[PDB]
């Protein structure tokens, strides 16, 4: 469980991503792509992309990064109430994409590097582990949905 001093944050790095976030998506996804190549293939609208500079120039890669983010963005403003974000979220991601707990690792581990590299006023060290705490908490929540769904994620 996050104090409120972590909850804040988390909040105001997220507050600055707000700032562009279709930019951090690009740059969040990328990462991870580039980090964990086998996670581009989850998304078959846009999994023939080559390139970094074909990911930066996909409107449909950058469709994908504004929608995780701002989902993203709305679990983190609830403070750990997320229950009834996660429902739908877990039963999509278990049972239509089929995303293991080990990918929301490894996009976890992107968001924290992107927001290192881009945000060193508003993610130091305290910030950056108030967000792996925020992170946790998130994949722990889903984690026990999937299970709750049937899938072993
Ligand atoms: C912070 C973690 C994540 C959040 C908040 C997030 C959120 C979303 C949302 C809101 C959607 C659209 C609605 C839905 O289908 O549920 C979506 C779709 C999708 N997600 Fe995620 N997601 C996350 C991580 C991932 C990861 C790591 C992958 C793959 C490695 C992934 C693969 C996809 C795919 C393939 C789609 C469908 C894209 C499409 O048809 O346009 N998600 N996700």
């Amino acid at each position: 469980v996050l104090s409120e001093g972590e909850w804040q944050l988390v909040l105001h790095v997220w507050a600055k991503v707000e700032a562009d976030v279709a930019g951090h998506g690009q740059d969040i996804l990328i990462r991870l792509f580039k980090s964990h190549p086998e996670t581009l293939e989850k998304f078959d609208r846009f999994k023939h992309l080559k390139t970094e500079a074909e990911m930066k120039a996909s409107e449909d890669l950058k469709k994908a990064g504004v929608t995780v983010l701002t989902a993203l963005g709305a679990i983190l403003k609830k403070k750990g109430h997320h229950e009834a974000e996660l429902k739908p979220l877990a039963q999509s991601h278990a049972t239509k994409h089929k995303i293991p707990i080990k990918y929301l690792e490894f996009i976890s581990e992107a968001i924290i590097h992107v927001l290192h590299s881009r945000h060193p006023g508003n993610f130091g060290a305290d910030a950056q582990g108030a967000m792996n705490k925020a992170l946790e908490l998130f994949r722990k929540d889903i984690a026990a949905k999937y299970k709750e769904l049937g899938y072993q994620g």
